[PDB]
């Protein structure tokens, strides 16, 4: 399978949802053990999912994930300690809407990281310590984390994770850092945190790609730039959106562009062969680039195993039929999978 074809290059990973990680699905257990040598929990280790609004913890799914990776001797990536999404407003705010103090939030961060990274110390090889801290306007993301703490939210998160599990490979992770603008903003941020002495080992490029954009040349500039920081590069959340895009619409449509419209969901009956071809070529281009820079890259993780479970079926438009991954809704390899294998089978 893929993990073997790519053994000399980098880990091949998949994000697993709670149903899959339960181990109840023997077909998927077989597929995963064959194809992947790394896994990431799709949701169950996110603050707002693992803990309720009162801060109470329920370990059922997170423990099942770690047991699944242990059972199959898979490399495991914790996702994610400090992020502005899927986390209760109660972490940052009094019930009246006012923010708590930096000191009060620091205490909560300390408890969360010490508990979560502590529980799985030595079991998870790597952590996404901070996710998505640069805004799309190229300034620091205006999250509650940042408004309350400043860049100390990042510095302290990494320092804490490193104290709790000194052996964990610590990563900063973000999307659209494949692109000019956000790439350079991220380099600048990381550079200066590193100089300040922040422990950090890896840089995660999410790799939520379109069927066309961004171009290989842009992704290449990012691999090279982030490697120059003395960080291992990981592609962490790979998928290829094949459906009509709403990211670039006229101002009149800004509000309604996330509305379900039949014309925006054109492949409910199946993805036609011509698009299978385009998808295969796009993945082949991508993996050619990864092979080229294999010396810089530790891992390529897909954000899901098969199309039926992809978050792109519901994002950014609910209820679409997307085709973003290497296995179809019947768990059969798509044309893209075979192109990926051929790149290695036939390597000179
Ligand atoms: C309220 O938060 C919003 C974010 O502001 C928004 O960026 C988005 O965040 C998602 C993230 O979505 C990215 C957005 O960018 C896409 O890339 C575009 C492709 O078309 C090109 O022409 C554009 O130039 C590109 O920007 C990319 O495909 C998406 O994946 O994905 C990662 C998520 O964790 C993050 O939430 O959406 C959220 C939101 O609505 O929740
Ligand atoms: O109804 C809830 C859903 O809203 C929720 O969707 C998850 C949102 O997060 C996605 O993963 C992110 C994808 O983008 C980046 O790569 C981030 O780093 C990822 O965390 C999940 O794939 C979706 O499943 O799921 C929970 C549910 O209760
Ligand atoms: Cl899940
Ligand atoms: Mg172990």
């Amino acid at each position: 399978g893929l993990k073997s074809a790519y053994k000399d290059n980098f880990l091949i990973g998949a994000a697993l949802n709670a149903t899959i990680a339960s181990g109840a699905d023997e077909r998927l257990n077989t597929l995963i053990a064959k194809e992947f040598n790394s896994i990431t929990p799709e949701n169950c280790m996110k603050w707002g999912v693992l803990r309720d609004a009162q801060g109470q913890w329920n370990w059922k799914d997170a423990d099942a994930f770690v047991a699944f990776g242990t059972k199959h001797n898979l490399h495991m990536v914790g996702h994610t300690l400090v992020w502005h999404s899927q986390i209760h407003d109660e972490v940052f705010k009094n019930a009246d809407g006012s923010y708590i103090s930096k000191a009060a939030l620091q205490k909560k961060m300390e408890e969360h990281i010490t508990t979560l990274a502590g529980r799985y110390k030595g079991k998870l090889a790597a952590w996404d310590v901070v996710n998505e801290a640069v805004g799309d306007d190229l300034k620091m993301r205006d999250s509650h984390w940042y408004k309350i703490m400043g860049d100390d939210f990042i510095y302290n998160a990494f320092t804490l994770a490193n104290e709790v599990d000194p052996k964990a490979h610590l990563m900063y992770n973000d999307y659209n850092i494949e692109r000019t603008g956000k790439r350079e903003a991220t380099v600048e941020m990381i550079e200066r945190l590193q100089k300040r002495g922040m422990p950090i080992h890896g840089l995660g490029i999410q790799g939520h790609l379109g069927i066309d954009t961004p171009p290989i040349a842009e992704i290449e500039k990012s691999i090279i730039a982030f490697a120059k920081l003395g960080l291992r590069v990981h592609f962490t959340s790979l998928d290829v959106d094949v459906l009509p895009s709403v990211w670039e619409l006229p101002v009149a449509e800004v509000s309604t562009r996330f509305e379900y419209k039949p014309e925006r969901d054109p492949y409910t009956k199946g993805l036609p062969q011509e698009m299978q071809d385009k998808l295969a070529k796009r993945y082949e281009d991508l993996f050619k680039l990864f092979i080229k820079h294999s010396d810089k890259i530790d891992r390529a993780t897909f954000w899901g195993v098969s199309d039926d479970a992809s978050w792109l079926n519901g994002f950014p438009i609910p209820g679409r039929t997307n085709y973003p991954l290497l296995f179809d809704r019947k768990l059969q390899p798509k044309d893209a999978y075979f192109r990926l294998l051929d790149l290695k089978r036939l390597e000179h």
